[PDB]
């Protein structure tokens, strides 16, 4: 609730940052010219953004999913060579969707807790789903 | 202290409204376009300027009561024609010095007092001094 290095209340957030700091540190020179704002400006934004977020990987993780099964269920049937890949493929959306899963994971965090929960290192995460 | 409005603490100073606020004053729309500085930023200025004033008005109420009471004197000794003249000038005096005296006794307050004591409505008072002689 107060910042480590003034003790003043931590209500501003710092977009470049993604940071959330109080009334002193946002008049310092490490913030100069960075964006900030009362949390209560953008939670909502960002509670929205993340939503859509969250609908978008849920509904890409199903996907996956599905398709991995596929490609499960067609291993038996199939010749070695391309047994081989395909297995391979199976193993890369294994990967993909524990990805996904923990994405999903955090989000839905971000989104049940309070503000501060939401904002704080929000761009990290932000940044991960973008590097899909 | 702290802010009547926000409960903030009162370490902020708007130059337009002559007001001493808080971080919360300071970001609102009342305020954004505003001039606003730490109290500490402004503070020793308006102290300097402030014991001048007191110096120049103790010296100006020395003069005027010293001629008060020289015309005081005066006027048993005087004749008729002056008397009234005298009674007068000792009228506009008494006025002068009091005015004078309400002025000091907040010159005062503002210079003994806190930060915020000093700079609340400080503009105020510096230009009702200055428009005593202009
Ligand atoms: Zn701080
Ligand atoms: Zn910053
Ligand atoms: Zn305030
Ligand atoms: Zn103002």
């Amino acid at each position: 609730d107060h910042c480590a290095r003034h003790g003043e209340k931590l209500l501003l957030f710092c977009q470049e940052d993604s940071k959330v700091i109080c009334w002193l540190c946002e008049r310092s020179q490490e913030h100069r010219g960075h964006h900030t704002f009362l949390m209560e400006e953008v939670a909502q934004e960002y509670h929205v953004k993340l939503q859509t977020a969250l609908e978008m990987l849920r509904q890409k993780q199903q996907e996956a999913e599905t398709e991995r099964n596929q490609v499960a269920k067609r291993v038996p049937k199939a010749p070695p060579e391309e047994k081989e890949a395909l297995i391979a493929r199976g193993k890369a959306l294994g990967e993909q969707t524990q990805y996904m899963r923990e994405l999903i994971s955090e989000l839905e965090h971000r989104l049940q807790g309070s503000m501060m929960d939401l904002l704080q290192g929000v761009d990290g995460i932000i940044k991960r789903i973008e590097n899909m």
